[PDB]
């Protein structure tokens, strides 16, 4: 079994906790305290590979330290999460990734941009803008919908084969 830590950030109201909730339970929780950040592991074959997959679903006050830079580092691979009714959510998408690079301390990072909700009507991001900063940083992109499930298997899996191509 390899295991895989991966870290799932975005907004609060983006999905992170419905997305690991439906990868690892495989049920859409309408609601989960915004305010709850926890670890959830899962055995899961991908390609193959067993893998035992170790997935921070981040919440709380934006609040930077030491011991959460140590935290957030040991991450091998993140999801960078916005909703696609969430113009700001994918706005912020540069920041998490700023973050996420300053304490990997590199510029290869293992990494999926993803677009949640693409089940909602209300779509104020267009996949064309996500595609295009997802080309910019080299990094895959994946719609998703924590509620019908559609894309979430394979957001994840995704990433976990970025984090193989980086460790070749
Ligand atoms: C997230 C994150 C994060 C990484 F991805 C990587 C390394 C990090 C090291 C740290 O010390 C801290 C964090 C971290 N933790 C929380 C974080 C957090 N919150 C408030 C909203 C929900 C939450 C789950 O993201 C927790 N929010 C932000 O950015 C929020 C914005 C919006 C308000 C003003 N902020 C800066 C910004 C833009 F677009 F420039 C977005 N960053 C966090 C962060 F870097 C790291
Ligand atoms: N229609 C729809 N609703 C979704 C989807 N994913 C999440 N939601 C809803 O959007 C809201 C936020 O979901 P949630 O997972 O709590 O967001 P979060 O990113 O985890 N916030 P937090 O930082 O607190 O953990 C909830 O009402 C949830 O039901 C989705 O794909 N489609």
């Amino acid at each position: 079994m390899t295991e895989y830590k991966l870290v799932v950030v975005g907004a609060d109201g983006v999905g992170k906790s419905a997305l690991t909730i439906q990868l690892i339970q495989n049920h859409f929780v309408d609601e989960y305290d915004p305010t709850i950040e926890d670890s959830y592991r899962k055995q899961v074959v991908i390609d193959g590979e067993t893998c035992l997959l170790d997935i921070l679903d981040t919440a709380g006050q934006e609040e930077y330290s030491a011991m959460r830079d140590q935290y957030m580092r040991t991450g091998e691979g993140f999801l960078c999460v916005f909703a696609i009714n969430n113009t700001k959510s994918f706005e912020d998408i540069h920041h998490y990734r700023e973050q996420i690079k300053r304490v990997k301390d590199s510029e290869d990072v293992p990494m999926v941009l993803v677009g949640n909700k693409c089940d909602l009507p209300s779509r104020t991001v267009d996949t064309k803008q996500a595609q295009d900063l997802a080309r910019s940083y080299g990094i895959p992109f994946i719609e998703t919908s924590a509620k019908t499930r559609q894309g979430v298997d394979d957001a994840f899996y995704t990433l976990v084969r970025e984090i193989r191509k980086h460790k070749e």
